[PDB]
């Protein structure tokens, strides 16, 4: 099954090599800037109305000087029309395995965290996520990092007013994937490569030697008969988790015999990348055949369909939604598109 589409394809420089790209979601204001993660920095693109629908218009790059692995907007992102400056604060991961947060001012870093050394992972890292956390009186009391890593442990990075506080908690395996709940940011998702699924509050021990820390562990190995892909939370207010395998077997549990997920299946390709949820409709996700540059798009509770919006002929690098769920950012080794699904709109 196909899908009514327009794309648009923006070229790399030749000497850049995409990683990651991300939409910045998490800040109303910034909805349309796209960051591209690559060998020597990230570079912000911003999308704006042309016919109709949307074109990309690089803005600047950040340097770092070597590759970004993992990206993740703050809230607390903002736009200033004075000399227009975009105040950035992004969470990633380089190269170097440091966990880091940067904060801009349009290129220019003002201002940067790095996690390295003893005190960060030992091993790669695997993912990366970044919330705001506020105080009673509506302030901005921290801004919390969570990575996750192959040394198998989840690392909680604080930023609070008064210095850094640092915490880290062991997994069975490798920790593959970490989400924020939203609407929640107490509490955070991580999948294991093994299969566990461990649900988080961070902030409930604040009793040090502790082996189980976890509100709940789910696990996906006694349901699927192949290491995890990722998994993500699904609605607004984080009401639903989706777990992806590596094989394309996917699983979805609703939160509110309910110990098996509420449904399973699995999609036409391996997902090396994982699932991608759609931001508005908690039914579908898009997964990808990144070798071979398809993209899938799957329904939950829809009949056995199998609808394949895009077909690169290329691999694909990396993939997002738009927040408006009818855009979707493609990265390609050498090109990033833009790709509006008709059916969304």
């Amino acid at each position: 099954g196909s899908m009514t589409l327009s794309s648009n394809q923006y070229q790399l420089p030749l000497n850049v090599r995409p990683y990651t790209t991300t939409w910045c979601s998490q800040s109303p204001s910034c909805s349309n800037l796209l960051a591209i993660g690559h060998d020597t920095g990230i570079t912000i693109y911003c999308a704006s109305e042309e016919s109709t629908g949307l074109t990309l218009q690089e803005l600047f790059t950040i340097q770092t000087g070597l590759p970004t692995l993992h990206l993740s907007f703050s809230s607390s992102c903002s736009y200033s029309e004075n000399s227009p400056v975009y105040s950035l604060f992004l969470a990633c991961v380089c190269q170097d395995n440091t966990v880091r947060l940067i904060i801009t001012k349009n290129e220019t870093i003002i201002t940067q965290h790095v996690l390295g050394g003893k005190s960060g992972h030992h091993n790669f890292v695997n993912d990366i996520d970044i919330a705001d956390v506020y105080s009673a009186d509506n302030r901005l009391a921290e801004q919390v990092i969570a990575s996750v890593g192959d040394d198998c442990t989840l690392i909680i990075w604080r930023l609070t007013d008064e210095g850094p506080i640092l915490a880290g908690y062991p997994l069975s395996s490798p920790g593959i994937s970490v989400q924020f709940r939203p609407s929640n940011p107490n509490q955070l998702i991580v999948g294991e490569r093994n299969g566990n699924i461990r649900i988080f509050d961070w902030t409930l021990n604040l009793t040090e030697l502790v082996k189980n820390p976890w509100l709940l562990t789910l696990n996906t190995l006694p349901l699927v008969n192949s290491s995890l892909a990722n998994v993500r939370w699904i609605g607004s207010d984080g009401s639903g988790i989706l777990a992806m395998c590596k094989s394309g077997a996917w699983l979805r549990w609703n939160l509110f015999k309910n110990l098996l997920p509420n449904v399973q299946g699995i999609s036409l390709f391996p997902s090396l990348l994982g699932a991608c949820p759609h931001p508005r409709y908690m039914d579908y996700f898009a997964t990808a055949h990144s070798q071979h540059g398809l993209i899938q798009l799957i329904n939950t509770y829809e009949k056995d369909s199998n609808s394949i919006p895009i077909q690169l002929g290329m691999p694909i690098v990396d993939f997002c939604w738009h927040q408006d769920g009818s855009h979707l950012a493609i990265a390609t080794e050498g090109s990033v598109l833009l790709t509006r699904l008709m059916g969304f709109t």
